């Protein structure tokens, strides 16, 4: 088989935030049985977040954006994802000139560990019987790889509607950045796999 | 064998902070030879930390709590842990209707890498010859999965006295939370295994 | 083979920041195919950062330092690294009284994922076509394992000149520490491997 499903190395951009080939997403999933081991970088090369300036454009919509990975019931990427299908496959093996095939359910984030979330009660004083938060990793990345340029990053599992599985990346910051390209330090986490 | 030792999926709560079935701890250990790969979520469903309000209860004891995993010399959970033994076993395999057995030493945190810590010198100006900190991962979780609701989380290895190995989770915050359920984003780290 | 390449357990110090045996670096690499799984602790036992006091020594050079791992084209440590070669090998196996040998290319950080970085344009307004940040994990450690004692830590891949591969650890803080030994909580991340 192959145990690593990733963003094939091409010099080309492969991702759309607002416009086609906005961005070059690096994303690597390596399977350790029950946990998938994730690593991700993001470079946005044109559009609103290549060179950010919030002194100029300070409205909320210029300080957050989202990226969506959307899979079918067999773990194949759907057209409507942010990531272009052509740049997403397993690593080498008998998948070198076997080219873009799939099944990949063992790389999907468990619908048991990460279910469709319930509807939060009417009263927020009322405590939950089951978790709204448990499908989110909330961490940071650093633009330019500089400690001074944080971007709050929320990875969320199986919360999108297009699909059967989903990995969603929601970035957002408060710092009023002045001329700073969105070019991220990498983020590493792990998640519970389906089978 | 099985390589993943975890909190069996049950809708039921499985953990005690102050009272029996206070809390529903999700905790997954996946073994990659020398490193154990950990993932953890926490939902507290009744007690002091289901709905936190520190405008009402502002004393130090309402802004910190602890969870303890305690193992014997073979890597079996002891009764006195926060986590209920009945909800802790390997993942499926020949352990589906083989039910709660164990040995699990390869999932234990190394007593060589994480020893009983020495006694810190009389003078704190005096520098150490061996580490007090090296058995702690110190990170955060996010209540509601919201960047604005951090909780400082200190995972500590083999520091408890009941036992032969130990994984301890010490949560604590300064934010004066007003009506906020302790429902955590997940935390991922790795640790050095025994054998 | 062996899948874990690490800092052999010895009570002795094994690392040089400014002077020989300054420091006792714990560092463990465990290979999961395409990703290397890293874990690191640091104790500095003499020199400037055993007992830090920035009320006394407040200049920039007393609030940052660096550690370098430098490998040849086969993944062998070079003399000039911060880490002493004698304390760095695979874990047991047929490498117990086979002693210090190597090849270890599969533990090296990919020169495809982590290349020699390009030269940042003349104008910083000009947006990049390829990433300057993508070879850095930027995170923290906690001196004494205390949430109140952060140290910003930047792990950087293949940026040094002595060598063919490199893992570099750049620590730095703003807090004016008063009498606090540099004794770190551990840091865990993963990185993309070569082959």
């Amino acid at each position: 088989d192959k145990l690593t499903l990733w963003t094939t190395p091409d010099p080309s951009p492969n991702c759309k935030i607002d416009q086609d080939k906005d961005s070059k997403l690096t994303f690597v999933l390596t399977k350790c049985g029950s946990q998938i081991l994730a690593n991700m970088s993001l470079l946005v090369v044109k559009g609103k977040f290549s060179m950010i300036n919030n002194k100029v454009n300070g409205t909320d919509d210029y300080k957050k954006f989202t990226i969506k990975l959307l899979f079918d019931e067999k773990g194949v990427l759907l057209k409507d994802s942010s990531l272009d299908k052509e740049y997403w496959n397993y690593r080498s093996n008998n998948n070198n000139v076997g080219s873009a095939y799939e099944e990949a359910v063992g790389f999907m984030p468990s619908t048991t560990a990460y279910p469709k979330p319930p509807t939060p009660p009417t009263n927020p004083t009322t405590p939950l019987e089951k978790s709204q938060a448990k499908n989110k990793y909330v961490s940071n990345v650093y633009l330019g790889g500089q400690a001074g340029n944080p971007v709050a990053t929320t990875v969320s599992f199986n919360k999108e509607t297009g699909c059967t599985y989903s990995i969603t990346f929601d970035f957002a910051w408060n710092k009023t950045y002045e001329n700073v390209q969105f070019d991220s330090s990498f983020l590493t986490f792990s998640y519970i796999a389906q089978e």
